[PDB]
């Protein structure tokens, strides 16, 4: 059955991409060498441009992704080359360094050794490659709630976090064969961070708010032809929304729209007052605003969603079934002033994809 | 086949009625008194106290529908007796009138004479009872974009519009055996109007916005126990975001986004700087603000989600699946700051309940 499924994936994988790569002549000879191979070894390997193109179609069938207009630039580094945790280290370090590319983020993303067996060869822990920890204890929190489990599961190892609202979690991986994860702490040269400033409002800065500048999903795994990268952590830019209404503005993160709402100067007393959303699109204007003046890319949901229905316009233009998660694609801040909330979406799921995978702690 | 749907709709629905109205015991005769109904004349008639509890159950039932928590308190208007386009009339008059309530909106709904063999008694032509219309010729547009279909099939009874922005629309209605609708201007004193200030920026009333009090749905189908009731109308408040998020913001309706921006002082030229979020916020501020002050009933989003929240509680605790449809239940604006964004819904479809029923115009 296990080869079977590889099987059936891998034919439809390989026709796909030959027909897109324009190569549709040669389906037919490295189907055949990926039988036998798979007959023999148990497995296949992919060619780099398979597996490039397999990323980038991951990437373009991305059901939740309003980004995906740019599915076809995606910075592809193979990395199956990898056996030692310094090597990994070391290429998580490389994408952080590349991708960030001075603020001029680059999509990338960094293929580790698939799954062999269902076995991992490179367990990532992380859910982001850049990450605040959170702590939670004695009444107190600290951080990002959201790095709670993982934070503390870093301190199991050794690592011990300084307790700000702002501490970098350390890379945290398994490698096959080893019981623990190994943890390095990230040389904060590479980390670039945005202080978060408003435009108008000078008080604004009272409230030390900061965010990192490269959002890298390292945790999810990347299925191509029935091949398992478990480890193929991947970074666009941020869309502001995400750091405005999503991590410094949730109950359940960091929560500052109360505080907020006393920097600009309004009352947070009644629901009729919206001060909720009058904090948010302010909190929402000042991410974008130091940002750019950062240098350090990023977008709003405005322009998202105008370059996603260009996504469109080009996937029907290409005869290409459109797929897309309405609840994930509309921003969580005026979705009604964008096309998507006006249209619906197939939520289908057409692989090559990014899948979740169950957390190692 | 017919009749079958009917008798087995009718069998469910009066099974669940009489067990929450603790009448169980009463479920065996009355079913016999209507299945000999059915047999015999083909269909079957609601007592008063069925027709009441099936209307609201059919609002609790409503997936898209936030302001659930009251539909216990649906006031529920039987008007199966008419027969006359004057009753009709004078039955939506009173509707108007008696859900309006100077201002303190008492969620009602007027049930007219159901259908009988598919055939329908009474056909409103309305989308709501009050709304404006719309006119789009010569390259211009007056009025609400929405109505422009109704506006130019009233047009053709000989009803004419001002073609101010704010043309209330009159009723229009079919009567079983006439082949055309009938219309009856509103009289305005029965039409409570909002014009839409703003608490703090005096420039808002240059806008000369305003909105009706009452939105009033007339042209769902409410079933109840196989019995289509096509001619319902029905009205609860206004959620602000109605009016400020969709009926005046939306490009297609009223469009002020851009003449907000420019009233509260704010460029609308960049979409880094979030204008659109900007402007939505103050407006629905504003709406929020001017129905306050003109004592007509208004909810915020946030109240509304709260409520819903509680909905939700109650009916966990009445052992009662609640479903849901997320995607008309969060708000336009700032949905992730209600609970509603951060967790899922079973779409099901529950009746009694309230449906779409195809135009006639
Ligand atoms: C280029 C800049 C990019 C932007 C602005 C962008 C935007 C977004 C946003 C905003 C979401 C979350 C939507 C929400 O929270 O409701 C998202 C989800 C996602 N994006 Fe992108 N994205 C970009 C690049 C990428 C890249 C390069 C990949 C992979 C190669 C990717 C794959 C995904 C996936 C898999 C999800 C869903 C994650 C999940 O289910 O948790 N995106 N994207
Ligand atoms: C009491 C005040 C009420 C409030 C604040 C309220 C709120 C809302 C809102 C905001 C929506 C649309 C959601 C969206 O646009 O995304 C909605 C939909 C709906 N409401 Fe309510 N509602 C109320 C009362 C009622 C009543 C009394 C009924 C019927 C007896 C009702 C039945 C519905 C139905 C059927 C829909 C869906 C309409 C459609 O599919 O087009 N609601 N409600
Ligand atoms: C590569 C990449 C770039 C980018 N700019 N953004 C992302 C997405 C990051 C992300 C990761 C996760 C973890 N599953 C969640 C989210 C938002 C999650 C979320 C949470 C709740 C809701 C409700 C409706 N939509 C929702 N979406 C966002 C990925
Ligand atoms: C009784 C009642 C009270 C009240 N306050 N609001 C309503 C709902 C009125 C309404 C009617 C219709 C017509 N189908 C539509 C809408 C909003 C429609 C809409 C349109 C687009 C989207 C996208 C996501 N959700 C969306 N919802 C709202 C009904
Ligand atoms: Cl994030
Ligand atoms: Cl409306």
């Amino acid at each position: 059955e296990e080869k079977e499924i590889l099987w059936n994936e891998a034919k439809a994988f390989i026709a796909a991409c030959y027909q897109e790569l324009g190569k549709a002549a040669e389906v037919k000879d490295r189907l055949a060498d990926i039988k036998s191979e798979i007959d023999l070894t148990g497995s296949y390997v992919h060619t780099k441009e398979e597996l490039e193109h397999g990323a980038k179609m991951a990437w373009r069938n991305s059901n939740r992704c309003i980004g995906r207009l740019f599915w076809n630039s995606l910075n592809v580094i193979d990395r199956r080359d990898v056996r030692t945790k310094e090597e990994v280290r070391d290429a998580l370090f490389h994408h952080i360094e590349t991708a960030t590319n001075n603020g001029k983020i680059r999509p990338t993303i960094t293929i580790f050794p698939p799954e062999e067996k269902g076995e991992k060869q490179v367990e990532i822990w992380n859910h982001q490659l850049i990450r605040y920890a959170g702590y939670e204890s004695d009444g107190e929190r600290i951080g990002d709630p959201a790095s709670c489990s993982l934070t503390a599961a870093c301190e199991e190892l050794g690592w011990r976090g300084e307790r700000t609202d702002f501490d970098l979690l350390p890379l945290i991986f398994r490698m096959k064969g080893d019981e623990q994860p190994v943890w390095y702490e990230l040389p904060r040269s590479l980390v670039i961070e945005v202080p978060i400033t408003h435009p108008d409002i000078e008080a604004f800065s009272d409230l030390e708010l900061k965010w990192y500048g490269v959002p890298i999903i390292s945790d999810m795994k990347l299925e191509v032809g029935g091949i398992h990268y478990n480890a193929a952590p991947f970074n666009g830019w941020y869309m502001g929304t995400e750091i405005g209404a999503r991590n410094l503005a949730d109950e359940k993160r960091y929560d500052k729209l109360k505080k907020v709402a006393s920097v600009i100067g309004i009352a947070a007393d009644y629901n009729t007052d919206l001060w909720k959303d009058q904090a948010l699109v302010e909190l929402n204007k000042a991410v974008l605003h130091s940002y750019k003046k950062q240098g350090v890319s990023i977008v709003d949901h405005h322009t998202a969603a105008s370059q996603f229905k260009r996504f469109e316009e080009q996937a029907e233009e290409a005869g290409r079934k459109l797929t897309g998660d309405w609840t994930w694609l509309i921003p969580p801040i005026s979705p009604a002033a964008t096309h998507i909330f006006h249209r619906s979406y197939d939520n289908s799921i057409v692989k090559p994809n990014y899948f979740y995978q169950d957390k190692p702690y």
